[PDB]
């Protein structure tokens, strides 16, 4: 049933997923000088690339693909566009890789045909809580704990077949290339989400969406008008009541983050990211670059009481091209990202996050159920979507966890 995912080294069913009770990898351990010195052989009208995420040409051809050929929804309404300044920050954090972005290209004309990248993350990735209780109950707490420390492994992303190479088993040639190039660096393990179940999650969430301007994502059919709606005399008048927000923050310490809050925010983050399963450890040169503003892109505030920093948020942009309305092109999208509550509850810290989207001119905010995002779905009007978001590992034996254990957002 499964040609090449049969052949690699994940769970390869729910069941014996069941059975995994600690933290561990899969495969024979390996070493680097075992690995061949060569890309894998390809087709003689395709070449292997590696894109210069320095060049704007390069970029742009990267920005193209996606643009085109990258994430749809199930009736084929919106695609992702994620814009050239939003892929040169996610793909180039500090000490990236530059080999771990695979690319192929066709060799006559070097049109973009394919594309895979990876970056750099620092991910606890041990044993989980509830299976360490299990394992004191039976005697075995060191081998729970044999792989608690952070671990340097790769992040998989923007894997992208043209649209025109679909269904030619193009994308197992680009994940054995990339995971050839990974381990030429000695690093065994990554991790990985899709929007299609593949063998084999170990967590799955749902996604959830709250209208900032519910005129506009009606018109472009993003969302409806709700069945309930029209018993009343008049709908979107009901309707962006119900969504209204206020015009300016309600906490009064809210202020733009800038380079001096670093420390602050990444020991804050550090602490409340610590409660959680699996999740990210951050450097302040990893928290600089992905949490300080950057126009167009990301979006973080700080909450400061008596000169210190006490809370954050922190979202993304990335519009969709609305595939076919006369009156709208771009839906434009805000992400909650990381952020850490100490002073407040989450949900007044979450409202803030709201009220600024929606004064920026964003029309939705979504995230997926991980963090502590649960708290706030009902009292800040998020509905859920449609499917599910799967979080995976390749090379990595893993108990089955809730989505409210898991603290690593991707992109
Ligand atoms: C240590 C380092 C390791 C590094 C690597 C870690 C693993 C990284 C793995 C990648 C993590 C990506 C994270 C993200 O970016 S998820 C986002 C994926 N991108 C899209 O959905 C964009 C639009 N769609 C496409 O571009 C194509 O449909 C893709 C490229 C998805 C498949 O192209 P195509 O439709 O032309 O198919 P094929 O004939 O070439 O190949 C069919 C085989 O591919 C398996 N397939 C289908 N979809 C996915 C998917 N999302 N992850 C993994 N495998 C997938 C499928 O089950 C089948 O295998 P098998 O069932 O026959 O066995
Ligand atoms: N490797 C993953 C990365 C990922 O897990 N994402 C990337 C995506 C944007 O940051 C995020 C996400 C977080 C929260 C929500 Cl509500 C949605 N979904 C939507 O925005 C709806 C949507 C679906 C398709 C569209 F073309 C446009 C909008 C998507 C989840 C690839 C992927 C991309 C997009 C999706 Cl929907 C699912 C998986
Ligand atoms: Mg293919």
């Amino acid at each position: 049933a499964h040609a090449f995912w049969s052949t690699q080294p994940v769970p390869q069913t729910e069941d014996e997923t069941e059975k995994i009770v600690f933290a561990g990898p899969m495969d024979e351990p390996k070493t680097v000088a075992d690995i061949p010195e060569e890309p894998y052989p390809i087709a003689s009208t395709f070449e292997w690339w590696t894109p210069n995420m320095e060049a704007a040409d390069d970029i742009h051809a990267i920005y193209e693909l996606l643009r085109d050929n990258y994430v749809e929804d199930d009736d084929s309404m919106f695609r992702f566009n994620y814009s050239e300044e939003f892929l040169q920050w996610a793909l180039c954090p500090p000490n990236y890789i530059p080999d771990w972005h695979v690319a192929v290209r066709r060799k006559a004309d070097k049109k973009l045909l394919a594309f895979i990248a990876g970056v750099p993350v620092t991910l606890r990735m041990g044993t989980p809580k509830y299976m360490k209780v299990k394992a004191q109950e039976k005697g075995e707490g060191e081998e729970a704990a044999k792989y608690d420390e952070p671990r340097h492994i790769c992040e998989i992303n923007f894997l992208c077949v043209h649209k025109q190479l679909r269904e030619k088993r193009l994308a197992p040639i680009l994940i054995k290339e990339a995971t050839r190039r990974v381990n030429r660096t000695n690093v065994w393990q990554a991790v990985y989400t899709a929007g299609v179940l593949l063998p084999t999650p170990y967590a799955s969430g749902q996604y959830f969406h709250r209208s900032l301007n519910p005129e506009k994502l009606v018109e472009i059919r993003f969302s409806g008008i709700p069945a309930q709606y029209q018993k009343f005399q008049n709908p979107m008048a009901m309707l962006k009541r119900n969504y209204q927000l206020p015009s300016a923050p309600k906490n009064s310490g809210l202020r733009e983050m800038k380079p001096s809050d670093v420390p602050q925010v990444r020991r804050i983050l550090m602490n409340y990211l610590d409660s959680f399963d699996v999740g990210p450890v951050f450097s302040d040169a990893e928290i600089s670059h992905y949490l300080l503003p950057r126009d167009g892109v990301v979006f973080t505030y700080v909450v400061e009481n008596d000169k210190k920093v006490t809370d954050f948020f922190s979202f993304y942009r990335i519009p969709s091209t609305v595939i076919g309305n006369s009156n709208y092109n771009l839906l434009n999208a805000a992400y909650v990202h990381y952020y850490a509550a100490t002073s407040i509850p989450l949900h007044q810290l979450i409202l803030d996050l709201l009220i600024v989207a929606h004064s920026r001119g964003f029309d939705v905010c979504n995230m997926v159920e991980i963090l502590d995002n649960r708290s706030f779905v009902e009292q800040l009007k998020f509905g859920a979507g449609d499917g599910h978001l799967r979080y995976y590992f390749y090379n990595w034996a893993y108990p089955k966890i809730k989505p409210s254990q898991v603290a690593l957002v991707m992109l």
